[PDB]
């Protein structure tokens, strides 16, 4: 009974998870966090955070590799999947890990200093943990490889483009790709003919725009600061409003920098919290400020929706995923009656079930465009891609 | 014969006609070129570029009255209009200028340091040279103040809106506000009940969406500089990666802000030119890279038309004007078969209509949602408003 261990290796922590290679199902999962910090645990399904105090990536992974192997898990292990942030202009699938892979992934990495070091730190632990294991990278920036140079282009002068490797990449990805595919056959669409719009709404949050099966427009850039508003993040900002606010507070780039992307979005509006579930209690009770900022990321998210279709020949089908879009009945009703220029017509009964109900259409009929809810499952992309490149001969 | 004299003075240079008050004909018109500089001169309709080097805006404006005088017009002036670039959150409206207008239109030339201050010096000008002449402020951010919090605010922490301002205003008010009211009769639409998308296309580029003859939502934001790519103009650009450059380039966010401001857009890419004319003719000519900054103008127009139709309860028209908006026949179908998802039908004999046509319609009968190019006239419309200003009792 073969097992496929994925591996999300963090700036600060490292989640896992071990699907079953049958079911892709998952058997066991947890997370090390606080690396690299004097206070180093490690939380399996929540049963007791263990000590590894002090512990690099290595040590953190090696903890794991034991919990597995107490588990008689370690012998089933016949694939490892691990999450890559940034693929650059090198990466447009996943790939089996090879010297070369890693080679790539490095030239890469400037592209994104902390998140992509964190993930070889991650590729080279487990590759010395799991030797005789194939080893895959699923990159959160391949599938938007698929965009046109009018749609990745940013209005720079050109050297910075050609020299500089400056254009838009977007992310999540991978959960846009398992999204599109799963709204293929819950809206019997064909996907060679097919228009899609997904709303990846999560503490960070991007839309996509899936043309016949590929990608064709992303909201996030370069980095995953640009587009929607965030949790933290503030989304499109005029750069002009940024310069004129450094020469006021005089603050640099990385003091600007820090605040649009820790500091802003549902909290930094609020001035609460950057959790959808304390804002909408906030709302409901009459915070002021709560309300703003829900309604302004309710703003930006249908804007984004509705520039993105530009994208499309046809508007089939709009598909809200991610832990904001498969759980808030409210942010996703408040987003389609702000998009009633598009001809959608909500069901109220429909978007009232909670997640539990899993892949489930929220669109009336007399509706023009399908509205559904997709439950994201990026883990399981990622083994998927890990078994079909299991068949592979390197 | 009553005239209205119209002054759009700059930070280095001074437009200005003179409309009939009957007709709102132009009866002259001029531009004082190369301000503050030790070579100054006032080409008036293009006979003779005059001189008048190392001169202010008050001698610029001197030299300008003297020819109103030298042709008798001197006399029929009857009202002053001026443009001011920034009104802030102060002026929702066109004004008759008093000592409390002066005072505020200093108050939130913050806002826009060089531009306002430009127009103060013209007003004070102005009101030194025609005493007696009843005189009026027109702010090209004034129509945009019917957005809604959730449309004007960033995503920024609260206190950079609440004390320092930090807003979106938008710009290009007056040529959208006359734009629109002219599509009202053009399209035979109950402004009461009505949503258009107009889309003024000069070198300097925006969006906006007016819903019962109110604007909505519009593309610029607390500066010129957000939005559209434009002539010279990036357009948005993702933060991330100009905090990404700046540490690799060393540049300062001035060097930046240069870059994004003077040396971006179509320029920027095609590396080339700023004006379309030339961009055009050099991609029938094959250049990739003008092809490239023409298309990627277009894509970003579209998705912004796209987006900004999401804060409409009803897609009725599309407006194009402006340099661009009004004389590229390409652009226009460009960016219209780019909105094919919104069900948009071009009848291309229309399109290939020149500016002489006027007020137009160019979409097909099988078309949702009409388009129509309508010149622009922001001096006829700071006219009608000096006019109608002209009957009150001060
Ligand atoms: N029942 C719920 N109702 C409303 N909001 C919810 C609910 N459950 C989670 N959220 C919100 O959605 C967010 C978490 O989304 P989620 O996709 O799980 O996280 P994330 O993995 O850290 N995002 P990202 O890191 O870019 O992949 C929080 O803001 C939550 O408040
Ligand atoms: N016949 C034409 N065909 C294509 N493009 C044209 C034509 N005439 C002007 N343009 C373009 O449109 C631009 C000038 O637009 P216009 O609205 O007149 O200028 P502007 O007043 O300086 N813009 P703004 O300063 O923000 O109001 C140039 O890029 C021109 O190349």
């Amino acid at each position: 009974f073969p097992v496929v261990l994925v591996i999300n290796c963090g700036s600060s922590s490292i989640k896992f998870s071990v699907l079953d290679v049958a079911t892709c199902d998952v058997l066991m999962a947890g997370i090390a966090d606080g690396m690299n910090t004097e206070n180093a645990f490690l939380s399996i399904n929540g049963d007791k955070p263990i000590n590894l105090a002090h512990s690099n990536y290595e040590d953190a992974l090696k903890a794991i590799a034991f919990e597995l192997e107490k588990r008689d898990l370690t012998d089933s292990v016949a694939l490892i999947g691990h999450r890559i942030a940034h693929g650059g202009e090198l990466f447009t699938q996943s790939v089996i890990i090879t010297d070369e892979i890693i080679d790539n992934i490095r030239r890469v990495s400037p592209l994104a200093p902390l998140h992509n070091y964190a993930n070889l730190s991650g590729i080279d632990a487990a590759r010395h943990l799991f030797p005789a294991v194939r080893q895959v990278a699923v990159f959160d920036t391949s599938f938007h490889q698929t965009l046109a140079p009018e749609a990745y282009l940013y209005g720079l002068p050109w050297e910075y483009f050609s020299s500089l490797g400056v254009r838009r990449y977007g992310f999540h990805g991978t959960s846009h790709r398992y999204v599109s595919r799963r709204a293929y056959e819950l809206l019997d669409l064909d996907e060679k003919d097919s228009g899609l719009i997904v709303a990846h709404l999560g503490n960070g949050a991007s839309i996509c725009a899936v043309r016949n099966g590929q990608s064709v427009d992303t909201s996030m850039g370069m980095t995953p600061l640009e587009g929607l508003m965030m949790g933290t993040r503030s989304g499109d900002v005029d750069f002009g409003a940024m310069a004129w606010i450094a020469k006021e507070t005089g603050q640099t780039l990385s003091d600007l920098e820090r605040v649009v992307n820790k500091e802003s979005g549902l909290l930094g509006i609020s001035g609460l919290s950057s959790d959808l579930r304390v804002l909408e209690k906030a709302w409901h009770e009459g915070h002021e400020r709560a309300r703003l900022a829900i309604k302004t990321f309710v703003h930006r998210i249908a804007r984004h929706i509705a520039g993105h279709a530009a994208s499309l020949h046809r508007l089939d089908g709009i598909i809200f995923t991610g832990g904001i879009g498969e759980n808030s009945v409210l942010i996703r009703q408040l987003v389609i009656e702000h998009l009633g220029v598009l001809g959608l017509t909500l069901d109220v009964e429909m978007n009232k079930q909670p997640n539990s109900h899993g892949e489930r259409i929220i669109s009336a009929n007399p509706s023009q465009v399908i509205c559904a809810v997709i439950p994201t499952n990026e883990e399981k992309m990622i083994a998927l891609d890990a078994i079909h490149l299991g068949n592979v001969k390197a």
